[PDB]
C-alpha cells in the first residue's frame, strides 16, 4: 500500500502535504516497437532498488501500428507492470499513449473502466487518458473527450489521480487552465517538455497554469531535442529539475529504452530484466538515473 494521493488546488498531495514522485516512462508498448523487453517485473523492481524510482509509467499505443487496439497484447505488457508497481509500492502510470486519443473515445472508456475495476481500490494507480494532444482545441476537443472517459473511471473509482493531456503536445497547460475541469475531484494536467527544445518560455506557461490554481504532473520529459534525439541539455534539465521540485511536480523521464536516439536511457542490448551497471546508461539514462535517485522522498 502507498500513500493516495489528491489534488487540492495546484498541488498534488499525499499524507496531508504537497508531494512529487521521480521515475520512468517506459516507451510504446507496441508489439515490434523494442520497448516491450522492458514491460517486467524485473525492470520495475530494479528501477526502485538502483535507481530509487516511486514512478513507472506504462506508455500503451492506441491507433498507432502493433498498439492496443489492433493488438491485445499492449494490454498483457501493461498489467505485467502495473501489478509489479503494486508489488514494489511504486505509483503506476496507465497512459493511453495517443495523439489522437478523442477519435478513439469509446475505445479509451472500454479499456479506462476495464482498468479501474481491476485496479481502482490500489492507491499506487494513476490513469493518463490522453498522452500527447496536437494542435488542437481544449474546450471544443480535448476536455469533452476528458468529461466523458473521466464520468467513466469515476463512476468506479472516486478517488484516483486522473492526468489529462493538453494542446500543442501537452504544452498548453495555462490554455487548460483558463477552463478547468471542476466537475471530478483529483483531475491534473499534463506537461511535456524537451530540454534540447523547450526552457523558460514553457515554464512561464507552467508557472501561469499554477498561479491559476490547477495542479500539472510531467508525465513525459526529455534532456534531448521533443523528436526523442540528440545531446543531453544537462544546463535546461538542471532548470527543469528546479522548477518540478519548488512547484511539488512529480515527473517521469522518456524513455526507459535502448532503440539508437538520444532520449533512449540504456546503450542498445541492456538487459530486458534490469541490473544495468552505470556504463550501460546514456548521458541522458545516467542524468535520468541521478534526477530520480536524489528526488525529495517527502
Amino acid at each position: 500500500m502507498v500513500a493516495p494521493l489528491s489534488v487540492q488546488g495546484n498541488k498534488i498531495l499525499a499524507n496531508g502535504q504537497p508531494a512529487s514522485f521521480s521515475g520512468m516512462s517506459l516507451f510504446w508498448s507496441n508489439t515490434e516497437w523494442g520497448g516491450e523487453k522492458y514491460y517486467n517485473a524485473q525492470v520495475v523492481s530494479w528501477l526502485k532498488s538502483d535507481w530509487n524510482a516511486k514512478l513507472v509509467r506504462a506508455a500503451m499505443g492506441v491507433e498507432d501500428e502493433g498498439g492496443y487496439l489492433t493488438d491485445p497484447a499492449n494490454k498483457d505488457r501493461v498489467t505485467q507492470v502495473v501489478d509489479a508497481a503494486i508489488a514494489n509500492d511504486m505509483y503506476v502510470i496507465i497512459d493511453w499513449h495517443s495523439h489522437n486519443a478523442h477519435q478513439y473515445q469509446s475505445q479509451a472508456i472500454a479499456f479506462f473502466q476495464e482498468m479501474a475495476r481491476k485496479y481502482g481500490a490500489n492507491n499506487h494507480v494513476i490513469y493518463e487518458i490522453y498522452n500527447e494532444p496536437l494542435q488542437v482545441s481544449w474546450s471544443n476537443t480535448i476536455k469533452p473527450y476528458a468529461q466523458a472517459v473521466i464520468a467513466a473511471i469515476r463512476a468506479i473509482d472516486p478517488d484516483n489521480l486522473i492526468i489529462v493531456g493538453t494542446p500543442t503536445w501537452s504544452q498548453d497547460v495555462d490554455v487548460a487552465a483558463n477552463d478547468p475541469i471542476t466537475g471530478y475531484q483529483n483531475i491534473a494536467y499534463t506537461l511535456h517538455f524537451y530540454a534540447g527544445t523547450h526552457g523558460q518560455y514553457l515554464r512561464d506557461k507552467a508557472q501561469t497554469a499554477l498561479n491559476r490554481g490547477i495542479a500539472l504532473f510531467v508525465t513525459e520529459w526529455g534532456s534531448v531535442n521533443a523528436n526523442g534525439d540528440g545531446a543531453v541539455a544537462n544546463s535546461e534539465t538542471n532548470a527543469w529539475v528546479s522548477f518540478m521540485k519548488t512547484n511539488h511536480i512529480s515527473n517521469a523521464n522518456w524513455a526507459l529504452n535502448d532503440k539508437v536516439e538520444g532520449a533512449s536511457a540504456l546503450v542498445p542490448g541492456a538487459s530486458a530484466n534490469g541490473g544495468w551497471v552505470n556504463s550501460q546508461l546514456t548521458a541522458s539514462g545516467a542524468l535520468a538515473k541521478s534526477i530520480i535517485s536524489g528526488w525529495p522522498s517527502y
